[PDB]
């Protein structure tokens, strides 16, 4: 009924204050269409997971569903996890992304 976990998110772009995060839809949507996703972040120095958007994320980019996470702090290390939403509710989280630091990218 609930959807399965989305794929492990990947950071596709970063700046000092943002990261473009992308993930694949779950293999099992639970039997009803997924209507959107929640994305949460966790930083170094805190155990908590925090939603990064006020409304569900739906944008499909080149590699998966994606969102540019704002309000990151330069030099801080973050991970992200995504949850799918369907008619039954919010599914379990993806595996967390590999850690990434907010900073500008290697040229
Ligand atoms: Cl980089």
């Amino acid at each position: 009924s609930l959807p399965g976990p989305p794929g492990k998110p990947k950071v596709l772009a970063r700046t000092k204050g943002s990261m473009l995060v992308s993930w694949t839809p779950p293999l099992d949507n639970g039997g009803s269409p997924i209507t959107g996703y929640w994305l949460e972040k966790r930083e170094e120095g805190s155990p908590y997971w925090s939603r990064v958007s006020r409304a569900p994320i739906t944008k499909v980019g080149l590699k998966g569903v994606e969102f540019n996470v704002p309000r990151l702090l330069e030099g801080v290390k973050y991970q992200f996890r995504a949850m799918a939403i369907n008619a039954a509710g919010i599914g379990p989280p993806s595996e967390p992304s590999d850690p990434e630091v907010a900073g500008d990218p290697i040229f």
